[PDB]
């Protein structure tokens, strides 16, 4: 396996966890979305406020 390079499994594993982080942020922006009017939870929310 020229693509394996010892472990292609390890890469698909990292990618699997990478997506976990991305799906969490998906949910985070959903929850915090109502909290932006109260506080700038995160720049992704603060930007919406920061009309530029």
């Amino acid at each position: 396996g020229s693509v394996e390079k010892l472990t292609a499994d390890a890469e698909l594993q990292r990618l699997k966890n990478e997506r976990h982080e991305e799906a969490e942020l998906e949910r985070l922006k959903s929850e915090r979305h109502d909290h932006d009017k109260k506080e700038a939870e995160r720049k992704a929310l603060e930007d919406k406020l920061a009309d530029y």
